[PDB]
């Protein structure tokens, strides 16, 4: 299950169904991906082709990234069947050394 959030907008959506903290056009895709992350027992179960699942690097080693739309990513740590530090991030703000 999802145990924690860094991004308040994601948290608000996941917990309350309130969409004000994410882009409105991304709500359905974000709900689907959060549900997938919340259900997964193993990181490998999130490896649907369209998610483009990949681990991050450097200071972000230990985090994972899946695609929502274009450059937007849901990122998280995944350990012992749970997900932590859920965030919604722009991939272009990552340096080459971090991906
Ligand atoms: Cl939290």
């Amino acid at each position: 299950g999802i145990k924690s959030f860094k991004h308040k907008g994601l948290k608000l959506l996941f917990e309350k169904g309130v969409t004000s903290g994410v882009p409105a056009q991304d709500v359905d895709r974000i709900n689907d991906r959060l549900q997938a992350i919340d259900t997964a027992t193993e990181i490998g179960e999130l490896n649907r082709q369209i998610y483009k699942l990949h681990p991050l690097k450097g200071d972000r080693e230990g985090y994972w990234s899946i695609t929502v739309r274009a450059n937007w990513r849901i990122t998280f740590q995944f350990i012992n069947g749970d997900a932590y530090i859920l965030n919604y991030e722009d991939a272009h703000k990552l340096g080459p050394e971090q991906k």
